[PDB]
């Protein structure tokens, strides 16, 4: 089997992407944030504290004839931006882009933090990291991909995120029309539960390539590109007036700037992030200070190839017995 679904930016900045997901019988369609940096499929639901719901579409398990309470199971998760959610668990039928999994753990939120409430466009998350990170207790649950894998034509999914435009998540096949040139595959460590790999270096604008190993994770659920402070300083040094602002929480730059590209290495191959992808717009409405899309990972504890980087590529998440990651230009 295969599946194919369109993923759409939630706003004009590509702050996140939502993909429609069918849950239950009859189908309830929710727009979920597909997140290769976590491993829980959780949703706003009829059980979510009322004051914490503001415009999201909810899953109502009592209206699904295939929903069953997973007795005794609970979940609780915290994310890198300080947000969190928790609740109980149902199993139900879940379909993405025509690919159906029966008995998928659907984690129903009883509580969500303010940032989730405040974002009316995201109805929940669909985790696509390794199932070892799933938070359900006392019996850990598998991701949608893990459950689907054995049925797929090939044990893969691909992310093809758009810049200020829709893109595609495919399951079970590689669309050879969706990229240019060849796909370069690189080793993955699953030791931390992530799609963790090592980039071979970087270049700023038309500058020379610096060969250096940068360990990080391919994370569709993170907006920006978080890299070592040395790398990030080298980038922003090429933008007149750019500086790190502790009050804003990262590098800012004059909105009048033209940003240089940023290149990262995948083996002997190179992915070029155009400068415009690195502009996240005014820090507050009407400001002429703009927020940068490349930020320091110092104090995160891990480098993160978030959407800024991934949207410049066609990315293969290869879930074969020994997982790997593939990157192509597009």
């Amino acid at each position: 089997s295969t599946g194919s679904a369109t993923t759409t930016p939630i706003d004009s900045l590509d702050d996140a992407y939502i993909t429609p997901v069918q849950i239950g019988t009859p189908a309830q369609t929710l727009n979920l944030d597909f997140d290769t940096g976590s491993s829980d499929l959780w949703v706003f639901s009829s059980e979510t504290t009322a004051s914490e719901v503001d415009g999201q579409t909810i899953y109502t398990p009592s209206k699904s004839t295939t929903a069953k309470l997973l007795s005794g199971a609970t979940w609780s998760i915290s994310y890198g931006d300080g947000s969190s959610s928790s609740g109980d668990v149902y199993t139900d039928t879940v379909s993405v882009g025509g690919l159906t999994v029966t008995g998928q753990a659907v984690e129903s939120a009883k509580k969500v933090s303010s940032s989730f409430t405040e974002d009316s466009t995201i109805d929940g998350l669909l985790g696509l990291a390794f199932s070892t990170l799933n938070t359900v207790s006392p019996t850990q649950q598998k991701t949608f991909f893990d459950n689907a894998k054995a049925s797929l034509d090939s044990p893969v999914f691909t992310a093809d995120l758009g810049y200020h435009a829709p893109g595609t998540y495919n399951f079970g096949f590689i669309d050879t029309t969706a990229y240019t040139g060849s796909i370069t595959y690189t080793a993955v460590s699953t030791k931390q539960g992530f799609w963790e790999w090592t980039s071979t270096g970087y270049a700023v604008g038309s500058g020379t390539f610096k060969s250096t190993s940068i360990d990080g994770i391919a994370d569709t659920g993170t907006t920006l590109l978080y890299l070592p402070a040395t790398v990030v300083s080298a980038y922003w040094a090429q933008v007149s007036g750019a500086k790190s602002s502790s009050s804003v929480g990262g590098y800012v730059f004059p909105c009048s700037a033209t940003l240089p590209s940023f290149t990262f290495g995948v083996g002997s191959a190179r992915i070029v992030i155009p400068g415009d992808y690195i502009d996240f717009g005014p820090i507050s409405t009407g400001s002429s200070s703009c927020f940068g899309g490349i930020q320091s990972s110092a104090g995160i504890g891990i480098n993160i190839f978030g959407d800024v980087a991934l949207k410049a590529a066609f990315v293969v998440f290869n879930g074969a017995t020994t997982p790997t990651l593939g990157f192509a230009s597009k």
